[PDB]
Order: C-alpha cells, then sequence, then structure tokens
C-alpha cells in the first residue's frame, strides 16, 4: 500500500509510486526519473497516465516498451496544466532527464518534489525563487555530516589527466569506465573526448544512450569496440578477472588496461582529496576508484534547504527506520535554529 511521502496532498497525484498497483484515487503518476527503485512495476502493462521529462519518455517507450498512448513528456521551466493544476518542470542535476516538480495546489500552497537531485547554487536563480514553498519532498540520501565529496569537476579533471598520461605513455592502452544505470557520462565522455576517441559499447548500452538526446551524441559512441580506446562494461566486471578475461577478447590490440569505478562515497572520504588518489594495481591492470555524486553533499543540502525555508520537510531517503528519521529530523531542526525560520 502507497506511503504517504509518495502522495501530493489535495491532488489525484503521485510521485515515483508504482510498485502497488492500482493506486485507489490517483488520477496522475508522476515519474521523476529513469532509475529502476522509482519506475519499479512499470512495464507495456501499465495503462494509466505517467507525466515525465521527454528523456525519461524516450526510456519508457524503448527500454520498458510502455505505450506512447500513456506517455505524457513535459518540456522543463515552463508552466504547464496537469488535470487542472499548475506544474513546473525543474532540472534536478541528476542523472538525464531528472526533474524536480513543483506543483501549485488550489488552495495555495506551494510543494517542490525534488525527486533525486545534487543541490547547487544556480537553482537559487531558478523560478524557485519567483514564490514561497511550503513543503519540500527531499532527496535524503546523504543527510548526515561525514558525507563530503569533491565537486563533479574537479573528479573529470583528474580522470582526463590521468588518462591522457597513460595513453600518452603506452598508446596500446585500453581504457574501460564501469557503468549500471544512466548517470555519470560525462566520465567517460570527457575521457574519451581527450583521447580522440569515440566510446565503445554493448548494444543495449548504446540504445540507451541513444534515448538522451546528448547532441552530436552519432559521433561521440559507436558499438564497434574494435575502433575505439574507451570502452563501457557493467560495474560489476571492473576488478582484475574481469578485465584481464576483456583484454583476451580484444584480439590482442591492447597490451594494457587502465579502469575507472564511479562509486559514490565509499569511507575514504573522510582523509583523502583527490589529488591523493591512488589506484589498485595487479600487473598490467590498473583500477581507480572515484567518487562521483549525482546526489548533494550534506553541506551541498544544508545550503539549498536553508535558502528555500520551507515549513515542512518531508523525507523520501532513508525512512525505513525510525533511527533514520528521527537523525534526520534533528539535522532540520537545527538547520532552522541557524536560519531563523
Ligand atoms: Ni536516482
Amino acid at each position: 500500500t502507497c506511503p504517504f511521502y509518495k502522495k501530493i496532498p489535495g491532488t489525484g497525484f503521485t510521485v515515483d509510486a508504482f510498485q502497488y498497483g492500482v493506486v485507489e484515487g490517483c488520477t496522475a503518476y508522476f515519474l521523476t526519473h529513469f532509475h529502476s527503485d522509482h519506475y519499479a512495476g512499470l512495464s507495456k502493462h501499465f495503462t494509466f497516465p505517467v507525466y515525465c521529462s521527454e528523456i525519461t519518455g524516450n526510456l519508457l517507450k524503448n527500454k520498458l516498451h510502455v505505450q506512447e498512448q500513456y506517455i505524457h513528456p513535459l518540456p522543463l521551466d515552463t508552466e504547464c496544466i496537469v488535470n487542472g493544476v499548475k506544474v513546473v518542470l525543474l532540472d534536478a542535476n541528476h542523472c538525464p532527464g531528472a526533474v524536480m516538480i513543483l506543483f501549485y495546489l488550489p488552495n495555495g500552497t506551494v510543494i517542490l518534489h525534488t525527486g533525486d537531485f545534487r543541490a547547487d547554487p544556480s537553482m537559487e536563480r531558478s523560478l524557485l525563487a519567483d514564490q514561497k514553498v511550503h513543503m519540500l519532498y527531499l532527496d535524503t540520501t546523504y543527510c548526515s555530516p561525514e558525507y563530503t565529496f569533491p565537486s563533479q569537476q574537479e573528479v573529470i579533471r583528474f580522470a582526463i589527466n590521468t588518462a591522457f598520461e597513460a595513453v600518452t605513455l603506452n598508446p596500446h592502452a585500453l581504457v574501460v569506465c564501469g557503468t549500471y544505470s544512466i548517470g555519470k557520462e560525462k566520465v567517460f565522455l570527457a575521457i574519451a573526448d581527450v583521447l580522440g576517441s569515440k566510446v565503445g559499447m554493448s548494444q543495449e548500452k548504446y540504445k540507451t544512450l541513444q534515448c538522451l538526446n546528448i547532441p552530436e551524441i552519432n559521433s561521440l559512441i559507436t558499438t564497434d569496440m574494435c575502433s575505439s580506446l574507451v570502452h563501457l562494461l557493467p560495474m560489476m566486471q571492473i576488478n582484475f578477472k574481469g578485465l584481464q578475461s576483456h583484454l583476451k577478447k580484444c584480439g590482442g590490440k591492447y597490451n594494457q588496461i587502465l579502469a575507472f569505478r564511479p562509486t559514490g562515497w565509499t569511507h575514504s572520504n573522510k582523509f583523502t582529496r583527490i589529488a591523493d588518489v591512488i589506484p589498485q594495481t595487479k600487473g598490467n591492470i590498473s583500477i581507480y576508484g572515484i567518487p562521483y555524486s549525482e546526489h548533494s553533499s550534506y553541506l551541498e543540502m544544508k545550503r539549498f534547504v536553508q535558502w528555500l525555508k520551507p515549513q515542512k520537510i518531508i523525507p523520501t531517503v532513508n525512512v525505513g527506520t525510525w533511527k533514520s528519521r528521527s537523525t534526520m529530523e534533528k539535522y532540520f531542526r537545527e538547520w532552522k535554529l541557524e536560519a531563523g525560520y
């Protein structure tokens, strides 16, 4: 049965709420982005209206085989009406096609649902600036002060310099990037760009990238592994076994692998600057752990919330346990007392 935090009060609307069968009273199902925990339950068998970004709709059509009649894509940054309610979709700075949703309720209440997001200062000069927001449905993935991480740009610069040096040193080395969902594409696109290469990958992965409205994408990606010095593999294969095995498959065309594993936070973020990072190595294979986050750090989340000054916060992540809920309520209370709302 559908939880309160996926319901929008005073509408027939739900968010990211497809795994409970038919939700009684729901007249429109929003989907914030194409990640499986959020789309869970959607299939070609779904026959109610789904509202989402154009990218998310392309994915729904092509990967999930949801029928076109049920897919209602909306442009971003544009005031639209849905079932007689005014709504706006905003860029979430998460994965391709991910959005936050602004609901302007008939009674005059304004609600922001962040979906999944990485808070940024640019969000402070959006349509959010134009009026008070009363309720915030918040991505609390890293809502604890230990969660720090570098900027996406620091990480990319690091990846670029590292790959360029290794391949200029050994022109027969192969660059491999690990992947499991959409998101974090800039890792492999920036590396490929500095090496003058396309990125090679499986047919299933190519098909996914072809739905994302990336400019000039046909000149950036290919299913011909032979013709490419940056390859994508499933994240599960980024280990010394998987990478040796892959190296055998390429027909001796390369004699070395340099691999990247973009992770979230893991415990060593507590000490190490990006400049100090060093790989695990076994022989002619070297693996780098890089902390590329598409969720807010604790400090990013705190700044956004203290700017927005909402009357109520409703978490959407880590809600299944009392300890978690209680911990998060303590931070929200500190933030409020500090900022004076
Ligand atoms: Ni997500």
